[PDB]
């Protein structure tokens, strides 16, 4: 483990070298907000969700420091942690189960984190890490599909929610307008993205333009709201959130600790004990899975970088997330990846060529005042209308349906054998066999919506794991 | 003249059979729709404009008898003739201008038509028609562009129009939803098209489908609109009405095709004349341009039909339409290729089967009773939103950016050489200069565009004619 550090740590130094180009800069930029909004997005629900329970802030922060700290020891700089709708789900639980068993929220928060963690230490030594291995074609892409799906459904909800409080008949007076916006926005974005995946235009030109898609967009629409509309001329949405903080404490101190334990009733002392765990594993996983897809060798990577480390580190950090009291930062699922597409040559034509690896964007991404300070920043953030982001869910959303290769693999079915692209033979050759495969994939695909119902969807990976690993069984 | 006859009559004979085929089936249907909207489109403005005068029916009939009658003598019948905002515009002139000049709109009308004919007879023999011909690549595409432009604008305008009757300035009172749908549709439509220019499933698969965009859609969406939406529960907005025949001069009165006001000064009779001239020309023009473009020796045909007669004939018809007190079918445009797209075969193939051709669609277009008498059309008329059509304005619109080769030739800036190549050299090669050409061209679009804003705006094709002709140089 230690060893591991030793390998990587020089590279830390290198991140600096790594810094010097254009791409660094967007990379840093687009994402911040990019997270944040989604982040927001769960948040929004989350907070409400907890019948309201001092929520957002936690995140805002959660993410911000987490980005920084995560920077400081450093794990994968090519991966970045923050939040999820699913951590949120845990949280829904977390308050929820606690409420009838009203208790030391504080004890709990702490608690959960701690137990997992301890274990985590140990775990860090464990070659759970095997699990990872498993990759070549089955888990991951799929994995990403789970994610996607949830993302989108939520996105919708968010809109729809946004429609709902207000009315539902003629004038109009509603979310419909809104509805439009988010969408409208969506179309364009897609375009913005598009030469890059399926080309058409001038290399650089395309590059300059396509890369800040996210920023651009948020802005792009947003400015209609900033400088009025042929629409945005009535009640519209943006952000609720506080002008301060709350004590992230239940003690008297100025400045505080790491390891600990506090003074009160017993039962309650024990039984936080599950809940973290399940969380933990999840994280682990998450982190892992994600990492894998990114890390991958289509994504040609074993180029000077960290398989484990980031895990050990992570758990602690997560643990820590529990410690001040603040949300679980989670692996920034596509997001990191997409960066990774960023941090590469494809300019070229579309061609993967040299990695681009570094701490710095990510560190910045973690760190930066933006993903930090927000209270005067509020003006932008507040200026962010809720709708834009809803739209964002969408732009964000189509993306990465751009990588369910399975789909792709599917896709080939529709189109011509006098069409072909790349590794179409993988399938082409096991043509029939392909079809079946999809099903497998599909199995999860139903399986999870349905699952969510019997216990939150969140459980799936486990199952997924359970699944995926066995799936050698096709393969034949 | 005889000669003219001399082709067509032999050919005439064939036609029914020629008509009898399976692409046909698709063809026949879309076209109706294809009419209906513009028919609408103009209608709405116009009618209102004439604070009621040529109602739905006026068009409906106009078209309906026209499709068939025009169908019967036909000098092409591949083609489609119907109404335009510009006729209307003339009509508008006539409405206002007539009002303090007091002879009944209708009474006045009687002379107008006459002139057209006569002059037209003379014309039928003429080769002012000669002029067009000269055209080899430049105008026409532009010509159609003129149409496009308005078309789109209008669409929007309608949209907004819809917003407009009930109060508001730019805030806005809309079916936001209206906006949504139409658009939404539009995006889709685009999809509905897309494999056909630019593939992604099977020849055949497309071949039943992509083509059937219009109809499919119109219908397809409209019922959602009638029942359904992501939710929907708002006042939705459909389409205007009469159970009988409509009024003609400012009226309450219907005078379903009548002419009983024959007894006032000569004088009154006299001044219809301008309106005819320009009109005729216009029509002529319409015919021409469209026809050429359509006829396209490039899109493979100098094969057997006749303009000279038809033109007369048509014109006459229009002249007659006036007894009826009905608007005039003129050559419809965007549809016009598109039929040809029906009657395309490069994409359940890749080249051609020079089409066979059909009376039927066109005839049908006249004929189908709905698209003819209202009283059963009623349902249809009642059922669809203006908005759907607006969406239609749009899908229909995007199309037909598309043989503005020049546009393509624009594209060429954006597109990259190491990708550029199909027939690109006709353009490609005098690359830089190309632009210029185009610049002009667009410039004309513009010049005119700007001009259009000045009324009688209509003069533009002539101008088009000018432009293009003088451009004899350009090319060099």
């Amino acid at each position: 483990i230690w060893l591991d550090l030793k390998d990587r740590i020089p590279y830390y130094k290198s991140d600096w070298v790594d810094a010097f180009n254009y791409r660094v800069i967007p990379s840093t930029v687009d994402t911040y907000f990019n997270n944040l909004l989604p982040a927001i997005a769960f948040a929004q629900d989350m907070f409400d969700r907890t019948d309201n329970s001092y929520g957002v802030n936690e995140v805002l922060l959660s993410s911000a420091m987490a980005g920084i700290v995560f920077g400081v020891l450093a794990g994968q700089p090519l991966c970045i942690v923050g939040v999820t709708g699913p951590i949120s789900i845990f949280n829904y639980t977390v308050y929820e189960i606690i409420k009838p068993l009203n208790t030391s929220y504080f004890g709990f928060m702490f608690w959960i984190c701690l137990w997992s963690m301890i274990f985590h230490l140990l775990l860090a030594f464990t070659n759970v890490v095997c699990l990872l291995q498993y990759v070549t074609t089955f888990p991951c892409d799929i994995f990403g599909l789970f994610i996607n799906v949830v993302y989108i459904q939520k996105g919708i909800q968010i809109l729809t929610r946004q429609f709902h409080n207000t009315s539902g008949e003629k004038s109009v007076q509603d979310g419909f307008a809104s509805v439009v916006v988010a969408l409208v926005m969506t179309a364009f974005g897609l375009f913005f993205k598009s030469f890059h995946h399926y080309p058409l235009f001038t290399h650089k030109i395309r590059t300059f333009i396509s890369d800040y898609s996210t920023a651009l967009s948020v802005l792009f629409w947003s400015s209609f709201t900033h400088f009025g509309g042929y629409l945005n001329d009535v009640k519209f949405k943006k952000l609720p959130i506080t002008k301060s903080f709350f004590p992230t404490s239940k003690f008297n101190r100025p400045q505080n600790t790491w390891l600990a334990y506090e003074p009160i009733p017993v039962k309650d002392v024990f039984i936080a004990l599950p809940f973290g765990i399940i969380l933990t594993i999840l994280f682990y996983f998450d982190h892992n899975v994600s990492s894998l897809m990114a890390q991958r060798h289509q994504y040609k990577l074993r180029k000077p970088s960290s398989f484990h480390y980031d895990f050990a580190l992570l758990g602690l950090t997560t643990c820590i997330s529990g410690v001040l009291g603040i949300p679980a930062p989670n692996g920034l699922i596509p997001q990191a990846p997409l960066h990774t597409e960023t941090l590469l040559v494809r300019d070229s034509n579309q061609n993967v060529v040299r990695c681009v690896e570094q701490r710095l964007t990510n560190t910045f991404q973690g760190l930066m005042i933006l993903g930090t300070m927000t209270r005067p920043l509020l003006v932008c953030l507040g200026e962010i209308p809720q709708a834009v982001l809803s739209g964002l869910f969408f732009i964000m959303g189509i993306n990465g349906l751009m990588t369910n290769v399975i789909i792709h693999r599917i896709v080939f079915l529709f189109s011509d054998p006098k069409r072909r692209d790349n590794n179409s033979p993988l399938a082409k050759i096991s043509k029939r066999s392909m079809v079946i495969f999809l099903c497998f994939s599909l199995a999860g695909f139903t399986g999870e919506f349905a699952i969510t119902n019997t216990i939150a969807a969140i459980g799936f990976p486990l199952v997924l794991l359970l699944s995926v690993i066995v799936s050698f069984s096709f393969t034949y």
